[PDB]
């Protein structure tokens, strides 16, 4: 039988370190080809080592499709091929449009829902999995109003992550390296900022904050391990909730949720699963 390979790459949708992220083509339907760095090959192998232990399938995580290595005359070429989402990262997305009640729960909910898969053990199944770096460039924008949870070059079964949403053991290095609750508690804090972004962009009784990053008034661009260690665990600062929240009630019932991620002590922190559970009720 034919075995039909050839994915014709159409436009660069993204450039970095990382590598590349291409649309492409496989037989008239849009994939989405991730081609890696040399820099960045160990993310396509614990992806890769992921997949292979547990083929992750859920509404809320970006579909896997296929690894692929080949060899070439003087490297190795590694793709990591995935469900292609038109509408672009929930960052890109936040910058070019606002919300209303709805569409911002729906979007927090659907990454509650992701990450909570991603958490949880099944028996007879998965492992828990963390991600070690979430953050709204790692979440794409379906069209259906929901989100799926991307990326997981970082993530650990039962390369650092992005240093402006790196939780406060973290950055103060007293995070219990051996204890895999200890990553749940890291993507908790991370979830709780980009809460953050997304409810910022939520208009309530005519009013809106431009899309700004977590930290955007009190660190740099590329802010540095030590930048971050000052404001997130020297003066314990956390992102700024305006006032004009306290005037609706789904903004006030999230930023209650936002604080819950983002106590010092990592054990007093919400579960995805309580997460889950409070957005349900919000509304
Ligand atoms: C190797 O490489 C790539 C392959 C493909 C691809 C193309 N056509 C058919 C297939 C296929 C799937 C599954 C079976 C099963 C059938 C039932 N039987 C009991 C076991 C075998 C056979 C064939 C594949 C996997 C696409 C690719 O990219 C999208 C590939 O490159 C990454
Ligand atoms: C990698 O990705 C894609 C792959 C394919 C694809 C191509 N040929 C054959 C298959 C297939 C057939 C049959 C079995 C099973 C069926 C029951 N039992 C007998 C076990 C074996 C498995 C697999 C697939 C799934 C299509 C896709 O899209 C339409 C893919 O997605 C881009
Ligand atoms: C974060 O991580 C990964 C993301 C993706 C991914 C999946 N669907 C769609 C995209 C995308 C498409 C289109 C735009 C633009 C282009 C058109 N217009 C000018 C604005 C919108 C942006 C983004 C991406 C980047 C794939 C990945 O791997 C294959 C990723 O890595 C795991």
């Amino acid at each position: 039988r034919t075995v039909a390979r050839d994915i014709t790459l159409l436009e660069c949708v993204g450039k970095g370190r990382y590598g590349e992220v291409w649309r492409g083509s496989w037989q008239g339907e849009n994939v989405a080809v991730k081609i890696f760095s040399s820099r960045d090959e160990k993310s396509w192998f614990r992806e890769t080592e992921l997949y292979n232990t547990v083929m992750l399938r859920h509404e809320n995580i970006l579909g896997f499709i296929a690894s692929d290595m080949t060899s070439r005359h003087s490297s190795t070429q590694l793709w990591l091929i995935t469900h292609y989402h038109e509408m672009g990262s929930l960052y890109d997305y936040l910058q070019l449009t606002t919300l209303d009640t709805v569409s911002c729960l729906r979007i927090v909910l659907s990454i509650a829902s992701g990450l909570a898969h991603l958490h949880i053990e099944i028996f007879g199944g998965k492992p828990a999995i963390a991600h070690r770096d979430l953050k709204s460039k790692n979440i794409l924008v379906k069209k259906n109003g929901q989100c799926c949870i991307a990326d997981l070059g970082l993530a650990v079964m039962h390369r650092v992550g992005t240093k402006r949403y790196m939780a406060p053991e973290v950055l103060d290095e007293t995070i219990q390296v051996d204890c895999f609750d200890s990553y749940k508690r890291v993507d908790i804090w991370a979830f709780g900022l980009v809460l953050w972004e997304v409810a910022r962009r939520m208009v309530s009784n005519g009013i809106v904050e431009d899309y700004k990053p977590p930290f955007y008034d009190v660190v740099p661009n590329d802010p540095s391990f030590e930048d971050m260690r000052k404001v997130v665990c020297v003066d314990q600062q956390r992102p700024n909730i305006p006032n004009r929240w306290f005037s609706d009630p789904t903004l006030t019932s999230l930023a209650k949720l936002m604080k819950e991620c983002w106590y010092q002590n990592p054990s007093a922190r919400l579960t995805a699963l309580r997460i889950k559970k409070t957005l349900t009720k919000i509304d």
